[PDB]
């Protein structure tokens, strides 16, 4: 247990939700989801008016794959506008660790 904080978003008990960034001002969920399909099948789609979005792949397989192949690619909206978007597995970013006290024994 590397500590944790809750009390806001419902995100819990899940494990197939990725975050989308770099979305165009005309890009809509309806379209965004059409781009995540490449991975497999979409279960949930939603975009915000901040160039960001979120997709939930019914099969974790499609998720891990999307973040590999469908990550940092040029996404095109139904309007014909293109824009590079980034995809990643929702959750804690960057690895965690610590010690508090310097560790340096004699022998190895």
């Amino acid at each position: 247990g590397s500590s944790g904080s809750s009390g806001g978003p419902p995100s819990r008990r899940s494990e197939n939700r990725v975050v989308v960034s770099g979305l165009p001002p005309s890009g809509s969920w309806q379209d965004l989801k059409d781009h995540m399909r490449e991975a497999g099948d979409v279960c949930y789609a939603d975009v915000y008016r901040d160039g960001t979005g979120v997709v939930e792949f019914v099969r974790k397989e499609d998720m891990t794959y999307a973040v590999r192949k469908l990550d940092n690619t040029k996404f095109r909206s139904h309007e014909g506008e293109t824009a590079y978007i980034r995809v990643k597995v929702d959750g804690p970013r960057s690895p965690s660790y610590g010690r508090s006290r310097s560790s340096g024994p004699s022998s190895g």
